[PDB]
């Protein structure tokens, strides 16, 4: 039996037109598409069920997590469709690129960092209030619309807390952004995303997370052992303090996403998301001139 496949639909090519590959997500490739009813563009993640073996359990979970989320700060999921051996996961299309792509041309200023962080924080506050942990917070999983709207994506390793399960222990995430308690596979909760957010703040400020030049197996001992990273360089005192607050080895000392929305760094520097179109244009100009 399948509880999370209650709303599984059929015949997706009757309502959608599949177009070109735009990238990769957890367990499958993502394609551009069109909703034939509205003419709006969508993202269509295709998961080949034949090639899937142990990830099948997580694929059922990813559909469930995306279906249980309804927020402007999380990529909307429009439905899952079964077509022969292929599962289509219809998602909100976001044409502005990821925060990681927007870092490719050069550094961000502190207004841009604060704006991106505030929107990530609203997404985290939403998820954490619904007892969900993203577990893969990093600039690559932060997507923008063509108008600068910022949303969380890729719920492939997302965790769910329940009344019977108050903590998780699974070794999941991207090593450079993982919380120490996650690597140690100790009992953890939403505070693990607050650590990941602090690493993401360093990544938005410096362009790369701490230890980025090291093999990921080495960071698996360095992170639990070393003092937590700090933001080094000529950055404002509130930004350094925002990073420091997130990167506490003791998870209970990390503030919540709700508390961080009131941080001096966010309050002083975050501006309208529409201003982020300047970063999206910088990326387009940069990409067009690359050899
Ligand atoms: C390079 C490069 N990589 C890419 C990104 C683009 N990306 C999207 N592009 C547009 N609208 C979207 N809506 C949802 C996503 C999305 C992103 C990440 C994970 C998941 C999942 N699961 C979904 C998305 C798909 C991944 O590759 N573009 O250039």
């Amino acid at each position: 039996g399948l509880p999370g496949m209650q709303n599984l639909k059929a015949d997706p090519e009757e309502l959608f037109t599949k177009l070109e590959k735009i990238g990769k997500g957890s367990f499958g490739e993502v394609f551009k598409g069109i909703d034939n009813r509205t003419q709006k563009v969508v993202a269509i993640k295709i998961i080949d069920l034949e090639e899937a073996e142990d990830e099948i359990e997580d694929i059922q979970q990813e559909i469930t997590v995306l279906s249980q989320c309804d927020s402007p700060y999380v990529t909307k999921y429009y439905g899952s469709y079964l077509k022969d051996t292929k599962l289509w996961i219809i998602m909100e299309y976001l044409g502005g690129g990821s925060a990681l792509d927007l870092l490719e041309p050069g550094p961000l200023d502190e207004t841009q960092i604060a704006t991106i962080l505030r929107e990530i924080l609203k997404g985290l506050d939403y998820l954490h209030s619904e007892k969900k942990i993203h577990r893969d917070i990093k600039a690559a999983n932060v997507l923008l619309s063509e108008h600068g709207e910022v949303k969380l994506a890729d719920f492939g390793v997302a965790g769910q807390l329940t009344d019977t399960q108050i903590k998780r222990n699974t070794f999941v995430g991207t090593p450079f952004w993982m919380a120490p308690e996650v690597i140690k596979q100790s009992a953890y909760d939403s505070k693990a995303d607050i650590w990941s957010l602090g690493i993401t703040a360093i990544e938005l400020a410096r362009g790369e997370p701490p230890h980025s030049e090291l093999h990921p197996m080495k960071v698996l001992f360095l992170i639990p052992k070393n003092n937590p990273p700090t933001l080094e360089g000529n950055y404002s005192k509130p930004l350094k303090e925002f990073v420091e607050a997130c990167l506490n080895k003791e998870p209970s000392f990390r503030p919540t996403a709700k508390e961080l929305l009131k941080h001096k760094f966010i309050l002083r520097n975050a501006k309208k998301t529409s201003y982020l179109t300047e970063l999206i244009d910088r990326y387009k100009r940069w990409k067009a001139e690359q050899s």
